[PDB]
């Protein structure tokens, strides 16, 4: 059995789930390609394998470093 979103297990998925995000300076393609799909409301976004969820982005951040910083158990990042 799976304890991971099998829904939201591919970057294609992921990326797909994202309809007017409203920033400029981070992209679905980003967020998607750091286990991340969009929840909202806003910019909040969840990842796939460890359920973390993350919003208020700002211009500075990269996902994958936000991912390890805030979630740094999260099997995605390791394997
Ligand atoms: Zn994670």
């Amino acid at each position: 059995s799976n304890p991971y979103s099998y829904a939201m297990s591919t970057e294609e998925a992921r990326f797909l789930t994202y309809h007017m995000w409203p920033l400029t300076f981070l992209s679905p393609s980003e967020l998607a390609r750091a286990g991340f799909y969009y929840i909202g409301p806003g910019d909040r976004v969840a990842c796939f394998a460890c359920g973390g969820k993350l919003s208020n982005w700002e211009p500075k951040d990269d996902a994958m470093s936000e991912h390890r910083r805030h979630f740094p158990n999260c099997p995605f990042l390791e394997n």
